[PDB]
């Protein structure tokens, strides 16, 4: 039960920093991909500093592929927020794009590229998860 | 003692990492070995579905540690044993001779053969410490 020496991150995961990532195995609407996410006990790809911001952009380079982050905007009256309840610090980066009142669940964001955009929560792309590594 | 280092993918027995650089099969090689590491070698199915699992979201094509001189030569990889049987089935120019030999890569799931001397992004693998 007490682990022999426990890896930082589970297989097929990339270890980074304090933290694990997964990349996900194929398109999904947002609400879906962050039950993807939870259900591995994790969450939603979370900016939290440049570090984050340098590994992703590279992990990301490969790709021209949209990657769900766990940001979202209910609509234009409310504010950008993470899954965890906590506001979007504004020194990262800028969520360029609409945020439409006509969207069924929402805005959510985006990254693609190195560029983070805003986008209806209900098309579906790629994602990646997040857990603190197991240090 | 972690099984692989930071950036690095960890699976079953090994580690895998994909190159910063786009270059010829010679080079790529040679970049994977100052790693400590080799050219990706696929062993069975699990190998090749878990690539192309970490491949999806990329459309670029990526070295593989498999060639030969000539069409008169069979494909091995580095460390001399053969391609295994039922594994997949190197598409692409098959008949042709380069000065360099041919080389093997992936790209959209599927496995091409190419004239060594071109460019391409890599694989590095290499042992896990279990």
């Amino acid at each position: 039960r007490v682990a022999n020496c426990s890896a930082p991150c589970p297989q097929d995961w990339i270890w980074h920093g304090e933290n694990c990532y997964l990349f996900s195995s194929g398109s999904f609407n947002w609400e879906k991909s962050q039950e993807k996410c939870l259900s591995l006990d994790a969450k939603l790809l979370k900016i939290n500093s440049t570090a984050d911001l340098d590994f992703i952009q590279q992990a990301i380079s490969y790709s021209s592929f949209p990657f769900w982050m766990g940001l979202s905007r209910r609509n234009p009256s409310y504010p950008w927020l993470w899954e965890d309840g906590s506001p979007l610090m504004p020194h990262l980066f800028r969520v360029r794009g609409a945020v439409s009142q006509t969207y069924p669940s929402g805005t959510c964001a985006y990254i693609q590229r190195g560029a983070v955009y805003a986008e209806n929560c209900i098309l579906a792309a790629f994602s990646i998860c997040q857990k603190k590594a197991n240090l």
